[PDB]
């Protein structure tokens, strides 16, 4: 099959956001919106259809679809809080295992809901991907980049629940990072606009979308790259309950690491 | 100067599309948004420069900016919308009264609704180089026309040739005389796909202005398609490629229409609207053309001007 | 299911890694392959590639020197290896281990003669018709675009239109299927004002004298061919349904039979579905039926 | 203002032909102009590429045949045209480049890399952050690449510059890279070098990975992205390849950030010497 078809669920601002970013990189041949609005699914399908018609942009089939689309998918996207969402997480799952396909998580809480998809249902673990703190790097390689005037591209590392960045991982250019920088203020500087956007903006669709685009980039070009994904640990830094085509493949600042581990685990049994 | 600068106007559903597949084609240098809303303008902003900030996609610089962005700005898009040609028509000359006392140079792509009255108001109300104006005008509906029969025969879109002329919101009419699929005559599709069911012409019209009405209910809005359409005319300003695309701005006399905006083949070049393309209308889209010159206008006098 | 594309480029020469190169630009392959008989050059043009995939921009597009074995599971196999001869005689041997690793992958003719290989891969052995393709005059299409661009200063992409016939030689322009900007490209001399107005006659020629220039200017011609390989790649994987001049083995198009010609045909993501036959006026259907002539003699001759 | 780019690619061997077709096929300029002595070749490879940007997905990006009268309004000026000979040549077309323009960003790939670059930065009067080589950013392609297919890893998670392999500045997605052999460095030193010259014996040259190394340079300026990559240019205390910020207005500051180091300066100093 010469064709890459990627599912949609939940065709929002995240939904749409994701979609689109699809069909402007060009990374499906297919793409299905699912959601309980079919109108909104149809009209954003409809409207990225017309969109697809463009001159530069390839033939991509954009149409209000369901579960049944799920079968013949690459990439199935997923977009008193924990437990509502994990509710959401069994209906769309119990219908993605009745079909059939890598899965990638968005729907928030992230941690949480990748969680339960990971566990309630009989699916590869390896097809079972969440964004994660995918998006709290590119906001960490966004402040250090606007601080010293560098390419975010140069700024490494990573950044626990989607919360802290591992300072000992991190380098721009090769060296670390280090009036004078405080590794708290950039974690406070994080968290803050992590609050302004949503307060300012009404939600966060293009970050989620990018950082998603990244993961299916990562499956479709089977890159092999190490980004911080969500994958239910088994040990790893002591903690217990690769993004490649096949899925998953291998894997003060242990303080953190634990910390978030006891901010999920509080999370799970609620 | 090795950096091109976008401004866009208006944060909102059309105005963040078009910003941030400026930024998956990487159309600029530096993103400006600006909005009355600029709390808008300042999160679609941040979340954007985060976006930026992947592996894949280029530095480019997303922030909350004032009308001084504009003074070196090499496009200008205004998504700034909503009788309803009185309030875009005073919403187009404040925006435009800020843009023309700090710039006369950067390129006005026109997207907010109506477009015919936005282009209209922006282009003769002040002293603006009418060649730097540009409407998406029915471009949009070009590429409606294009999936319509792309999904009736299972076709690519782009081998779908011609244009959807005349007004951007109802007046919108195929020039079916311009139009031909993979170099054929689109009616000829039926006869090779051995359809018993005949292209009706009329029926294919009517299709899109229902889809045009279905998706601003439906969906809500309509931002996807818009934004696209939008990067087209970017590309064809900023690699000077000559592309004559039906795109709105005041005719000059071409099939007799003066005083009026509407969309009609245009050249679009790295200085704008190199000329127009008047290409022989029939007897009848002739008339839809005039059809639709009396619809514009006749908003347009009903808010003044 | 599988998540991967991989592409197989035969021959690593110029054309073969301006395609593979192409490809890794556009980045339309997750493993594009080259078998070459020189497998030197290919490891080396394959080598040389995989360090521009690593870019910090570029995907992780595995290149690597394989052999006929990788073709089983490949989506699209390009093949860039007297003269119409001796190339029937590397594509029977070229063809006949692709025909025993695979049945399904997609065959995109690029070798010259483009007729020639193209009728040589489709008719001497079992592999399916409609996954079988060549470029054919999709490159000629392209001089054309260019030619009435420059001469117009309009955008290449609103010349409409084909060139149909044989690739490389008695190739015309389907002016019947043509025009520019959704009006005939004979008008743009009335909108421009142009006294000299468009001699038809001379742009053909200039489509063949181009062609000519650039191999005897240039030394060869890789960069506009490798175009057109992306573009049948776009077609095939995003079921993009488009219909294209390719070149392919005539059923009764246009009264021809038993070569391979280019002609408006759909390209899906399963190869053509169908070919369009497209209402040729008097003098284009000689030019249709004159390339079958050459054509024709070139087999015979074999 | 310009809204148009306009980047010119003198000479039109291989590696500049690859440098002007990845130039179209990423779409990073409106009109591309070849210029070379042998007008012949740069007509036909303007033109074979003015062919391919004639298609549906390609810009119409402007090929054609010019002289130096083209870098008068040029953005970006790349020269793909021992060492004493290629300095008389570098000499020759900087005279050319200096006599008509003085705004437009010069990048290197002439060989040898650190003469040619200091020989176009030291004999004329053009602005030192217009100059920029490519120098050993191919060099890190490859040793992200070795490390890449070494351990099946993506080779963009591989991270520093070689500049020999500044293994100080190194790292594998931000963990240490000998960690990959739990899941040696003087080792991919010696393939650093033998798969180098491995592909010019095998393929003839190497244009596709210096060709992208220069179309990461020209993404840096055209966007004006701040990145820190190592980039051959005049080396002032700390030419030669070393960490150093590359923006629209050419190399803006430098970055310090040992003994390989030396040893090239002294390579590179003899040459110049000589020549
Ligand atoms: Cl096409």
């Amino acid at each position: 099959n010469n064709r890459r078809k990627i599912v949609v669920i939940g065709a929002s601002n995240v939904g749409s956001a994701v979609a689109n970013k699809i069909a402007d990189f060009q990374l499906a041949t297919e793409v299905v919106l699912i959601d309980l609005n079919e109108d909104k699914a149809w009209g954003e399908a409809k409207d990225s259809s017309h969109a697809t018609s463009c001159i530069y942009s390839t033939n991509i089939k954009f149409h209000l679809g369901d579960y049944e689309d799920c079968k013949d998918a690459n990439i199935i996207v997923i977009t008193k809080l924990a437990g509502t969402n994990a509710k959401i997480m069994s209906s769309v799952m119990g219908e993605i295992v009745k079909r059939t396909a890598m899965i990638i998580m968005i729907t928030n809480p992230l941690d949480v809901a990748t969680y339960v998809v990971s566990t309630q249902f009989d699916y590869p673990r390896n097809l079972i991907l969440g964004t994660g703190t995918m998006l709290e790097t590119y906001r960490f390689r966004r402040i250090l980049a606007d601080k010293y005037q560098v390419d975010p591209k140069n700024i490494n590392g990573y950044v626990g629940e989607h919360a802290f960045v591992a300072w000992s991982t991190t380098g721009c250019a090769g060296f670390p990072i280090d009036e004078k920088l405080s590794h708290e203020a950039v974690e406070q500087e994080l968290v803050q606009v992590a609050y302004d956007v949503i307060n300012k903006k009404g939600f966060t669709n293009t970050g989620i979308a990018m950082a998603a685009c990244r993961f299916i980039k990562s499956v479709l070009y089977d890159e092999h790259t190490i980004l911080p994904c969500s994958a239910v640990l088994e040990g790893e830094y002591g903690i217990k309950d690769m993004v490649c085509a096949d899925g998953i493949m291998r894997s003060d600042e242990l303080e953190k690491m634990h910390k978030a581990a006891q901010s999920v685990r509080s999370a799970l049994d609620g």
